[PDB]
């Protein structure tokens, strides 16, 4: 089999569509997601044209091997898609309608800057390489782009599934390649991070601040050091759900900043004890009383600054 | 091969059945389960009619490639099922009896609201897409729906395996689709959560309340902070067995509430010490004595309220 | 190809054997094990009989596609076995000797009641479904059942590999089914649990009891709470190696009971301090002295009771 | 099919190229990375030469089975590559242009000496074994070596993808072998290690040094022992992200050295308490005051020495 | 195809060789390793003999399906090897030279008694089964046994790769089987265990011994209990890298013994406090002073005894 020959010098237009059936396994660390969908293809092959009257049929059904089919691939996949051809239908004028159901693991970078209050644009890049006898270009049939209502991505809200209609045409190894960008817009369900990580982390921090109403150095050391260790556990927990980024994430920034608050609280606890031992408690009392206001105030202002820089 | 021709104008009815052999790997985080079952299919293909006198045999056995077989798929699977055809029996009128044994990983959403005292309805959706020559519709042969007595799903009780007899017929990408809903009702075996998570979590909480019978601030700080950290470990343990939900689970609610009890216990311990240092122990004694009753009472009432909201 | 025809009205007897080459990956949580073995099959096919002096050959070697082979499956497998046919030998009378080497992941429930001092009976269920032409029944050739001397299952002792000679013949979806039960008896190597979990857990518990020879409340709180937290770590460690069970395991029972001992030790430490503060140390001394005997005595008796209920 | 015959006695030159489409899963522990790329091959086959004037065709397209194709393999792969032939084009002089898209898991050793400030040279070794008829040699077509602009390896910066043009020709099992070295130069994005591991580890260490401004032995023991345990947690965390090396890594060296600082701080805290108890606090005061300078100074100098030895 | 006929009554000798290309994934817990190698086979088939003059060829190449090839298997593999035939060359006398490249996951038991200072002998068992026509026997062509210089097994040193030249011929399922033992001798790179596990474990133990220079019970309890808990963390860490063994490993023995040292240190700390409270400090002083010598001395001697029993 060979590609449909051009009537003039035109590139062959392959109309595409992706209909999402299942979305699952969005892996943050790996920056992948799994997809199960219909891939539809359509193109004109004049050599396949027929007269409905003469043939006694209005449609012709072929097997993939019987006819020419464009070699369509995904750019951003781990391995080649697992595909099963569902149908191939030819209209009297040689308009081919191809339908396959496929499953694939897609590589798509994620921006963790606003984590866990982040939104992402996942991409599925469709591609075709031109042949010596014909230049092949891709198009989007909007009537064949969509998603099942039941499509759910655990821990995420699905906003939209659209295609950038104009392909990105470029030369790769002296041949034309035509690339389409299918975009799946999602927003993270931040809900669970509040009772599981955010609030517990704030509670232990506020517990460290009770040391500002205590003259007991031994109890203070216990309050600040114990809560710091629990903060380390939360830091470790958070970093296990995320890849290593060359930038600070919102949560990462708060987690990092909280260490500074623990460090300064230890200085205060030390300074207070030192002065007490040196028979200067009036002074220690001034530092401790100031700390009761300064710590929550600087914490609130630093958080307003951070939220402003990130959102 | 092409579909069987209609005698009048009716759609082709494909009778289905699923007989469960094995159920395993119900993954809560992934919201999947693995299944090993028999899939039975039955349809009339008059082009396969034969005379037992001429052919010698009363029933014909065919290889899948030799005849037309409806392209039946599962909607909610990760990858296409691993199937092995067991038998294809054709009777004189052309009635085909198809039997395959398959294994598949099924995507089925789980409601964790009542976890670990939750029940689920797992779904296996059978589907067929219509062809141009003719419309294909699915039906349930109740005599061919069931499960092996030995079918066990580790950590769950299997209640029932039934099929919604009426298919959901709908248009998808300018063609008819016929969908059947097979339902596997299960209930979680909550037993182990009691000695492993619930009771240990209650013991550490009650241990923190011994601080209400102590005037030693340093010991109190140790009691409340240490048990809080152990509570964080249980919170982390619980959250590793669950996906992130956009709602509160029953266990999550109790776990979250317990933090408030630890936070208020630290306030009480702080207030008590502060008053004792300020030479007001009579007052501190009133707060501590009230706390001995208030903490278990408010804990019991808050739990009754939570159990009521969730069950 | 069709099944061999009956001389009278007899079912076709397929003689079976399983010879274990490798046993590996007994996964307690998943309740699975992997197996690599020979599967031998034997049946009479008269259509294949030949003269030994006329043919020249005493035995004829066939390719699987050339002859009829019974469709033998395993009931309790995750996916269909990976099989490679080794040899097919036909004797003059038409006795077929089939041999394949296969690998499979087997689902077999485990009884954790006596863990880690438990024994298990792993099952490999062989099955055949009858055809319209004739009923197929399974038999065990004991000469062809066995295991390689080098077969080792890490963490287990292999006791025996035997087959229940009488098949379970039953109707399933209007056809006969013939099931054989191959049993692999194993006993857990409990050795490592003693220096790694049992003894460390006992050492920390005995360390908590040193609080009965101390009047220092602050030190006592540290002894009992610290050791309790270490006990929680062991509880978590143990539960990660096990699935969730709707019953108590032996280790689970001991682990759970030890919490009660920590809880009562905290009460004792609290009561002791309270009395000391109330200027009643003589009394506190009576409770502490009684505790020195009561705690180890009740611990020993409770363990004798538990060992009796479980063994 | 057989290899193209030599005109004289020359070896057959197979021109190669690798164009990277996707780079993912650089696993430090496993010392592997996954790759999705184009593999291009070119060689002259005179048996395939044709006349362009009479044929009217400038190029002929063949299926892999129709013609002789060199058996090109990767040396350092886990399993054989998953390949899909994209195109085979023959020019009138018989020059064959082969293109496949493949995916593979590549074994490539990593040097962790400077971790997490390390750079690596990943290798993809292309190989061909000579046939009895003729010797096959590999060459690099630089025009067909490259990478997609969007190629991202999570946690790494991609510097260059080049090929060592001169193959390594050698005898292996009495035949010639022709090996090409494709090099992917990468540098680790160390950013996240600073707020997540380095700084937290330094904060806890500096917190242990507050014990040099405290006479409270009980508080000092708590400060040094608690932070030491947090240091053990960071040591464990770091070692989980790395394989075991027969050399010290930069981070490993710092982590190890920090233990010595904790050990000496415990000695100091012990010596200080001992002297205080022995009624020699003036002396203890001299040791403690010296420690306030000595500990940060020796820490800075030891780090300068280490950075010098490693960079 | 059938086996080559015997000239007299001799067995068919299949000469074998294994050339290691890659060694990776030595999994201690699973007792497996992955291998990528060349498998070479050689035997005489008279039926394929030719005259060089009338043929015009010195060697003849065949496709695996065209000729008889011995069914060679590996005994100790998880699944059947993934193989790709590289070459099949036939010389005039009909001597066949077969070469395949394969990858396999090999089961090979490990002796952990001296861990992490252990050495292992990994085995790759080659096997062939005899046929009714003739007995097939294996031999080693030493010229075709070897390994690539670049073969590295992460965390191990490769010593040698040799074959036991004499096969083990025995009957299995009424056919003779010819087994060859290929041995890969390796020694563990213990280096990293020293700064990561051994030394940290010794440092915390020595820190517990500072309690012998302290009269503070509260501080002593903190020193001994805290370090004990850190020892439990190291015990857990070590046991995660190892399978459960029915014997004590060298590291396991040291780890277990260290618990006894912690237990006795708690007794000493308790006894010391008890005597001090009972107004007998002179005595407590004698026990504490003796402990300062006894603990390190008994620790050194117990370690010499253990090293002697294990090495
Ligand atoms: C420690 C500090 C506590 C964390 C503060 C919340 C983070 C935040 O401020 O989050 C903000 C996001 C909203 O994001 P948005 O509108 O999607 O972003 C796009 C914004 N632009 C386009 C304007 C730039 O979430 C919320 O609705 C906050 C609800 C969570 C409350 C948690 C309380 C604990
Ligand atoms: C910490 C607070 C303790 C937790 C309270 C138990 C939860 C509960 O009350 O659980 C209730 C569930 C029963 O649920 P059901 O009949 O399946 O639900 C459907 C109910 N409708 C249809 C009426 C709405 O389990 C039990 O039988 C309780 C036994 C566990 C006791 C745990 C002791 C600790
Ligand atoms: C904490 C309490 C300590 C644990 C007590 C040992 C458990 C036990 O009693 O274990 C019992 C099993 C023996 O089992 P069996 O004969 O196979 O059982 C079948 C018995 N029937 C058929 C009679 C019912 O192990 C042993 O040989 C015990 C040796 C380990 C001692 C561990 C010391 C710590
Ligand atoms: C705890 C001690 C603090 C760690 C010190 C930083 C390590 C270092 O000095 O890292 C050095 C590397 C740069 O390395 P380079 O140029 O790639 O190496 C090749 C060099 N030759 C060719 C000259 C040999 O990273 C940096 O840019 C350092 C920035 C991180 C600061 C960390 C703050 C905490
Ligand atoms: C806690 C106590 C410290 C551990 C003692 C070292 C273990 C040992 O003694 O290790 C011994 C092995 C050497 O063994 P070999 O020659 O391979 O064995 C075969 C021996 N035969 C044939 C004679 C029986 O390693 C070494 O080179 C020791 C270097 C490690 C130093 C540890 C620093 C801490
Ligand atoms: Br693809
Ligand atoms: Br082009
Ligand atoms: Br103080
Ligand atoms: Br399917
Ligand atoms: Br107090
Ligand atoms: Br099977
Ligand atoms: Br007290
Ligand atoms: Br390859
Ligand atoms: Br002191
Ligand atoms: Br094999
Ligand atoms: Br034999
Ligand atoms: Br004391
Ligand atoms: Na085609
Ligand atoms: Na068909
Ligand atoms: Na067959
Ligand atoms: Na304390
Ligand atoms: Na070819
Ligand atoms: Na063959």
């Amino acid at each position: 089999v060979s590609p449909p020959p051009p009537i003039a010098d035109e590139p062959l237009t392959v109309n595409t569509g992706i209909y999402l059936i299942e979305c699952y396994s969005l892996d943050d660390k790996a920056e992948t997601f799994k997809v199960n969908a219909f891939l539809s293809l359509s193109w004109k092959d004049r050599r396949l044209a027929f007269d409905p009257v003469r043939s006694g049929v209005r449609v012709k059904t072929y097997e993939p091997e019987a006819i020419w089919i464009p070699e369509i691939r995904f750019v951003n996949v781990e391995n080649a898609r697992d595909a099963d051809v569902v149908d191939i239908s030819v209209s009297p004028d040689g308009t081919v309608q191809y339908l396959e159901r496929f499953s694939a693991r897609v590589l798509s970078p994620l921006d963790f800057r606003r984590y866990p209050f982040d939104s992402q644009t996942l991409h599925i890049y469709l591609i075709v390489r031109s042949v010596d006898t014909r230049n092949i270009v891709l198009a989007v049939d909007l009537e064949k782009v969509g998603k099942n209502d039941d499509v759910f991505l655990t821990g995420w809200d699905i906003e939209s599934f659209t295609a950038v209609v104009k392909p990105a045409n470029f030369a790769l190894e002296d041949r034309l390649e035509s690339k389409l960008d299918y975009q799946l817009r999602i927003s993270r369900q931040y809900f669970s991070y509040i009772p599981n990580i955010i609030l517990p982390m704030l509670f232990i921090l506020f517990i460290s601040w009770t040391a500002f109403w205590s003259t007991s150095y031994e109890a203070n050391v216990t309050l600040v050091v114990s809560t710091l260790i629990a903060h380390i556990f939360f830091n470790i927990l958070v970093e296990t759900n995320l890849p290593k980024t060359p930038y600070m994430t919102y949560t990462g920034a708060i987690i990092f900043m909280i260490y500074l608050f623990y460090f300064v609280a230890v200085i205060e606890v030390t300074v207070q004890h030192y002065l007490k031992v040196e028979s200067q408690p009036a002074r220690a009392a001034s530092i401790t009383r100031a700390s009761r206001i300064a710590f929550p105030v600087v914490f609130l202002l630093a958080n307003i600054i951070l939220a402003f820089l990130f959102f």
